């Protein structure tokens, strides 16, 4: 909020206050003291480093002494013999202590006045108010007295320190005591809660963490904003989708040829559309010999399984939801219950007619309807929230892919499948040799045995690899197998009854 | 280590020391003062700032002396007015500090000069420590207890000692550490030790107030209770938060257990001889009706039909409830599936049947080898288990769980009762020798009503069923559908 100020008052300690580097403020011609009054915050009573501390509890000691030797009973006032000796040892006293103070001075007047400052590596001492004066301020308030951050200047030339007065009252005022801690090389932190102008002003919400340097010096911008689950390129920005540890804002989620899959879905709906069209187209021929070898409502019934069949080639198209599995599981085993269960049923009735379908037919749907009920509950109940989920990001060893999960219930509903189909087998190999105007059971066990051999292949590859199976391979896997045999076991059943 | 050491060198400060009840100390008569030698440590850390503040000021007094005395032109006339600084001197290195007691520098530049916070009155007037630095930088003390013609002084003090420039001068502070709180549990503290207090099941827990007093602590013991001295119990079986240290297996009785298990081994045994006798009536005139192959099959189921009452007896495993849900379910197909299709080849003759029931029997194990893989496989390790707690009022027991697969499972049995019952409505005139349909009849839909019953009772309210309820009802419903079931199709065959 002040970082725009700061920017528009300041010409060479401009530099210096952002780099730390002498060699331009050093070039700067001075007029006056340089320092900075509103660019800092309220005060360091709290938040400061301990020189900060320390230098003030110098002070304090000193005030105390002074002001007991001021306020006690018969005051002297004999500051000509030796009490100038007193106070310039009390003087080299307060520098002494502090390793961080580097001048300091006492006057006062009932007209003399000493002072010290850290010279070379002794105390050098002069017969001179020197240093710290807000003898007028402490005046003018007549406790403590801070300042503000302030540039010493020296033979017409800007200071290379960072200096604070601190003042204290002599009690009446009739004396100022001031200490010149060097606040140079203090630490300062940006991003700290409350301290030295706490301003981090380079890295607000999206992906930001202030982690700053410990030990820098008094100067600002050395605080490193940090990407937080991001891309770090002294910025920080977005990444491309649900994959942290962008160690380049490259894409994890693997490719799609489009244009494969929008023909994929194409030609199954014109599948689906021809079916439907078939089965209208049955219902108009409704008088030929059609209805007397084999009933309207079964051939109807086929048809609506098999378009009930090509849902799942449609479903793994869309993006994997916990939804669509389930009705993925629905499809497939109902689909093939009524289509695969009447195809049989109706091989029975021919058996038995050689030595009343739908009523042996809803015992097998009600069968399925119940195991369906079961598997959907024990997912939907317990583990789909709690712990377990059917949506699975794999890794394709450098890549992920989403799809839908597989378990034991799917190896043992394939059993079922191939032994309901064993019993139609048997029975295809038993009916060899039975009178037929149309060899239609010809046809049937020829679907049947496709259906089997083909599943068999399509249901172990699925479970065999299915951990390095992309969102690409799956869909045409589906989309051969279900074309393969739904339209196999379609056209054998069809086709023969218009010619 | 040092606290068997500590409790053998005390007389009446021990007791003022853990209690700090200066009611005791200043009754007891002392010639000199006291103190603890044995302070476990020295007098160099940063448990209170108040020693630090007390160090500050006395370097920062010493470095003003040492500074002004060797100082140029150091002339000192020492006792025409030097007398007064030195005594502003001393006055304000305890008149800025709260916690300082008495103050005073000693010189020969003998003379000395004290002051001391009397009551608020800072009064100002004109040993060890001096000897030991004449022997002899910062020298500090241990804690020690003063006293002089009152009783060992209720305060513990600290010498803090320095020299001047040689040794020509003694300033002192003697910083009160009474108001100093102490951690016997710390990592590094004055006296950080365990008194009583073993870690092994137990952990510390300090405390913030009164003052410098040794047992400032309340222990807690963790995966265990206290004593209601304040030491540890290890807790009861398999129960974690012991309010007492009772026991939390439920009470079960062993002479009502007993006699259930014996009692369904007799019907056991009576059904196994059962069938020894059948095969010993291979020639009636009844079995023509119902065969030999149909009854041996009855029986078998029944005999399996009765595990569950004998499962339950046991303590209850993963391998247990997966055994219950077989026998259950593979029983009750073996017989009421054989029941109703003897019902539909008398229906159908109106107008063999093993091979209409392995059908019933490839679907059952098809179900149950689904079940029992997607259990053992994902829900057994992984995150999921058969063991379930439950709690009567505010007690525990364990037991087997449910799963829906169960409500499914009773709704199957519910809807193949009801093929029989049909098929019993459709045959209520024919002629026969023996009325066998009136009792079989009579059999399902006992079975239907006593299985609706005990599933709804079961399933409704099974996390609130102590493991003596369960065993009984299962043994009223198995004894009830089951006994009836075999009497109704053998007990006539014999009148």
């Amino acid at each position: 909020a002040q970082k725009l100020a700061e920017e528009v008052p300041m010409d060479v300690a401009s530099y210096l206050y952002t780099g730390d580097s002498h060699q331009l403020k050093r070039a700067n011609c001075s007029g006056r003291y340089e320092l900075a009054g509103l660019p800092g915050k309220w005060p360091a009573l709290a938040s400061a480093h301990p020189s900060l501390h320390r230098a003030l509890d110098t002070l304090t000691h000193a005030t105390n002494f002074l002001n007991v030797m001021l306020q006690s009973n018969k005051s002297r006032e004999q500051n000509l013999q030796d009490d100038l000796d007193w106070y310039q040892a009390l003087v080299w006293s307060l520098l002494e202590g502090e390793p961080s103070i580097s001048r300091a001075a006492i006057t006062f007047s009932t007209q003399v006045f000493l002072q010290a400052t850290r010279e070379e590596s002794r105390i050098l001492l002069q017969d001179l108010s020197s240093s710290a004066p807000h003898l007028a301020n402490a005046t003018l308030e007549t406790h403590f007295k801070w300042s503000p951050p302030y540039l010493e200047c020296e033979n017409g030339s800007y200071k290379p320190g960072w200096l604070v007065t601190l003042s204290s009252a002599i009690y009446e005022f009739r004396g100022v005591m001031k200490v010149d801690i060097n606040l140079q090389k203090v630490d300062i932190d940006q991003c700290s809660s409350d301290g030295w102008f706490s301003g981090t002003h380079k890295c607000h919400l999206n992906n930001s963490e202030c982690m700053p340097i410990k030990g820098l010096g008094f100067v600002l911008g050395a605080y490193e904003c940090i990407c937080k689950a991001g891309f770090y390129h002294y910025v920080c920005l977005p990444c491309r989708e649900g994959c942290p540890f962008c160690a380049d804002d490259s894409p994890c989620f693997v490719q799609e040829d489009k244009y494969l899959r929008l023909a994929i879905i194409s030609f199954q709906a014109l599948c689906m559309l021809l079916d439907f069209v078939s089965m209208l187209v049955v219902y108009h021929f409704r008088k030929a010999k059609s209805i007397r070898a084999s009933g309207l409502i079964l051939l109807e019934t086929i048809l609506f399984g098999s378009l009930l069949l090509y849902f799942p080639v449609v479903i793994l198209y869309f993006e994997p939801s916990t939804f669509r599995c389930i009705l993925l599981r629905w499809a497939r085993l109902l689909g093939f219950a009524t289509v695969y269960g009447t195809v049989t049923l109706k091989l029975h009735r021919v058996l038995k007619v050689f030595l009343r379908v739908m009523r042996m037919l809803a015992v097998i749907l009600l069968v399925v309807f119940w195991f369906l009920i079961g598997w959907t509950s024990s997912v939907c109940q317990n583990l789909e929230k709690q712990i377990s989920l059917i949506g699975q990001g794999k890794t394709s060893d450098h890549l992920i892919f989403n799809m839908c999960l597989i378990d034991r219930w799917d190896y043992m509903t394939a059993v079922a499948e191939f032994l309901f189909l064993l019993w139609g087998v048997y029975l295809c190999y038993a009916v060899r040799t039975v009178p037929s105007a149309f060899h239609e059971p010809r046809y049937m066990a020829v679907a049947v045995h496709n259906e089997l051999i083909i599943s068999a292949i399509f249901h172990t590859i699925r479970f065999v690899l299915a951990s390095r199976l992309q969102s690409d391979w799956m869909l045409m896997l589906y989309f051969a197998h279900t074309h393969l045999t739904v339209t196999v076991t379609i056209g054998l059943l069809l086709i023969p009854k218009f010619s």
